[PDB]
């Protein structure tokens, strides 16, 4: 609930998860550093005894006897007396970070390891589109994990989230349609899912332990956790997450050449631990299917370029056509709006102009068709928010809150514009869950009911973002009279 | 040198590898079968004493308390009082088919699971166009079998085979740009390289280990090596590989979605094997490049199709400028030929139509034009065989092969072609490797020099085929006037 939630560095928290054990080593001589209360009881030695003496009398040498192969390796299972166990090594802040964690407790004869990617690319023979393939995508990681929630986030330009798809567990409710704030998620947090491949929050019910020493010299702040597996989230995010009341929680991230394309999420009602075999399967997972949306965005983007393009041909029919240019526009109407996208458009001849699909007002017509000529466009103008740059159009925002124009003749005053409404329309009614909750919430953290208002009265009077593609065909009509 | 090397049943082979060790069970009972000398030697009693008794009796049940994971499974490595051993699970011609084959005899402590699969996904950074994607990936597979040879086929609308890539380990010599006659692969053996993922051979120094009894009153014939791994290969190919003098090679299947793509094969002048590791992860790469390359292939095509419609601005410059407008496309004749692939192009005029790139000569350009009027074209003829359809211009089928044609007019004569010749000059001469054997060879049987000769005997007097974009782009053309 406070406002730092946007500004809070999640390099700072400090805390860690149950199950981690934190150790460091320094330079040469590789002395010891700051440790965790829980990572003394796997050793058996208190912390402040393990604290201030030598790196090899605290080491189990038998362990050590495998850091030769964990420096390229940088992770594999050693059997510890107690169990099974993960090896891991890291580096940050000019000091190196081991780690380790309860490996495969289930003996694991089979379902070996890399069984696990041949076992779910064989639904993915088509490849053809981009819903279908995240949907079956979807499926494949309902069976391999075996858990309840499985979720799917697109960003925006602005990075404003949506709920594209999911695929549901019998027993809960599906969120489809709902539009994720990007106030929500911080800068800083975008950034860390962005460096890193992965992420995995098993247990609502976990607490940040703190590390003790709190603070170090060499840094005059804590250590960051670059490579650790087991960073804790903002307590306002923790917040989020025991509202929505799944405890254990993963996320994978697609990365579009540099930019994080979007991310993808895991859920179970019960906390529960996951494989590593599992896990580290995930990253091959993420180049596969980033690689299969660029290539499947880039083939839609071109195609559609194709298909507005080669909407030329059923401009040329018409064109030529007997009859007045007016009507045959109109018999054919349909294939002029979404042409640009707009929902409608007019143009002027001198006389009255001629507008189908969206009607604005026609006095307000010729009212805005004289108020295009003092804004000084060269080729054309395109906007959002129509109602801050013209006041008068507040009234009939609903109905175009964003616009595109350009001259239809240069020399005359025969203009022409394409006007657009607030996208609320657009989307069916699933942008909201139904179904109040009987706990009164605060709800300024919880998505549903509570939540989404900010995001919808951010876009509140404004309209989709238009696409230079568009404007490359505005030419091709330049050339009609 | 048999007749029959295209008709040959390769599941009438009925042999076997030598290290492999035929086994199969009777259904409930699980009732013995056929078994091979070099079998009994694993178990022990000759194969004589096997026939005749209980399932369990020549069941060695100690590798039986894995089968009922087996079931699942599939296969598990299993150490035999003698070696360990690699369980296989099968079941052909109605009847099961159980299998076992040396083991990684390397204790393998190292070259564990996945690893090698982290060390093949890190090469695939880029994976933009086409041509890397594969090379890459025969580089890797280079240094992951560590033996002499990779090797990359394409097939054609029937199937022939051209060399696409390579990368070679120094010392021998390098087989870029011969065509492979499709003749030499059969059909039933093309279906067999699209059911399975895998097949290798680690000598071909073995020997066809034969299988008693040999026939069987069900059948009236031997058992099918579907599912094997181990089943041996027709003496012909033997022969062919012992011209080649290389004993070890592996196999891929590429699959275009229902149709097998292509090959990719290994090769090395020593008999090695491969390890059991190696040859899983191996099935893992066939459906991911398939969608890959299905996704590949069909942005590339929208690319193109895009750029064939971008070829409108190239156009539109000779198209507004004033002048004629036979000296305008003349100018930028240069571009125009490649818009259809045809290394010319004309449009009757009534007069004299001009061409350029290679030309036919021009009295019989008329005379051409001529005989196309009896033709009764609706808008098109596309061909590859002029010759055949055309048998006086078959003696310029080094000048045109297989043309394009289009009418500029329906009503008159105004006709316009796209003249194509036999594809002889655009590929090199990399359809001969050179360095002819020195013992005379049969060279029917040998790629080298004396294959590729068919090929070319087939091909003959033939022009590549057209493809449908620049048929669609036709009426282009035809509303210029």
């Amino acid at each position: 609930e406070l406002s730092q939630c946007d500004r809070e560095p999640i390099h700072l928290l400090g805390g860690i998860q149950a199950y981690g054990v934190l150790l460091a080593f320094r330079g040469p001589d590789r002395r010891l550093e700051v440790v965790s209360a829980n990572t003394q009881a796997l050793l058996g030695r208190p912390p402040e005894a393990l604290l201030g003496k030598t790196a090899a009398q605290v080491l189990p040498a038998e362990l050590w006897a495998q850091w030769e192969l964990l420096s390229a390796r940088g992770a594999l299972r050693v059997a510890l007396p107690s169990g099974p166990y993960r090896a891991l090594l890291h580096e940050s802040d000019g000091l190196t970070v081991l780690e380790l964690e309860p490996a495969e407790l289930q003996p694991d004869m089979e379902e070996t390891a890399l069984e696990l990617v041949r076992r779910l690319v064989s639904p993915l023979a088509g490849a053809k589109g981009t819903r279908e393939l995240l949907q079956t995508a979807a499926n494949t990681v309902r069976a391999l994990t075996g858990f309840d929630r499985v979720m799917v986030y697109r960003f925006d330009a602005d990075w404003h989230g949506e709920v594209l798809a999911e695929s549901k567990r019998e027993g809960m409710d599906g969120f489809l349609g709902m539009h994720f704030p990007a106030t929500d998620i911080p800068v800083q947090a975008r950034a860390l899912y962005t460096r890193n491949p992965l992420r995995l929050i098993a247990n609502a019910r976990a607490r940040p332990v703190p590390l003790v020493p709190s603070v170090v010299p060499e840094l005059g702040r804590p250590l960051d956790l670059s490579g650790s597996a087991l960073r804790s989230v903002s307590p306002i995010h923790l917040e989020y997450l025991r509202n929505m009341g799944v405890e254990a929680s993963f996320s994978l991230s697609l990365l579009k050449d540099g930019a994080l394309w979007g991310l993808i999420a895991c859920h179970h009602l019960a906390p529960l631990h996951l494989s590593y075999e599992r896990r580290r399967a995930c990253e091959v997972l993420t180049q596969l299917l980033a690689l299969q949306l660029s290539s499947e965005e880039r083939a839609a983007e071109a195609a559609e370029d194709s298909h507005r393009a080669a909407l030329l041909g059923p401009l040329a029919t018409s064109l030529g056509a007997g009859g007045t240019l007016e009507e045959a526009l109109a018999k054919d109407g349909a294939r002029v709006l979404e042409l640009t996208g707009a929902t409608g458009a007019a143009l002027l001849l001198g006389g009255e102009p001629l507008l189908v699909g969206r009607t604005p007002s026609m006095d307000e017509v010729e009212a805005l068709a004289a108020w295009l000529a003092p804004q000084p466009f060269q080729t054309s103008f395109h906007t959002e928010r129509l109602g801050s740059l013209y006041p008068p159009l507040a009234a009939r925002a609903d109905v175009a809150a964003g616009l595109l124009a350009v001259r239809l003749a240069p020399a005359s005053s025969r203009l022409a514009l394409w006007f657009r409404p607030e996208a609320v329309r657009t989307i069916s009614w699933a942008g909201n869950p139904r179904k109040p909750a009987e706990p009164e919430p605060g709800h300024a953290r919880l998505h549903p009911r509570g939540s989404f208002q900010a995001w919808e009265e951010t876009v509140r009077e404004t309209s989709p973002a238009w696409k230079r593609a568009d404007l490359a065909a505005a030419e091709g009509f330049r050339s009609a009279l």
